[PDB]
């Protein structure tokens, strides 16, 4: 269990834009409400889970880091 | 069973009153992005089921409607 500075930006731009395409995309979807409705809570559930899961990698790195304060 | 429509009235009333409440605060939400990001799911939850639940009574009181009890 260790990542590398390298692996640790690549995977958390994943989650960048992971979390940044569904937060855009569900803007989108809250536009477009009883069209795909049937499709709100996806990317409710997905976007949550997203950002959860950004954090989920903010929190674990923090430790990894010794960061435990900000700039 | 027995169809009364003011009944049935007010149940859709009390709905749409609902689904409209849930409709502004989920709107805010998504305005409100990253905040309330915690809430994204309850939120979104609420008013996919409220207007599942107009398509419902909807559907329901059509088949009913469609019906007549005779007094």
């Amino acid at each position: 269990m260790s990542e590398g500075a390298e692996e640790l930006k690549a995977k958390l731009k994943k989650l960048n834009a992971q979390a940044t395409a569904l937060k855009m995309d569900l803007h989108d979807l809250a536009e477009d409400l009883p069209t795909g409705w049937n499709r709100i809570m996806e990317v409710a559930e997905k976007t949550y889970e997203a950002y959860r899961q950004l954090d989920e990698f903010r929190k674990s790195t923090a430790s990894l880091e010794h960061h435990h304060h900000h700039h």
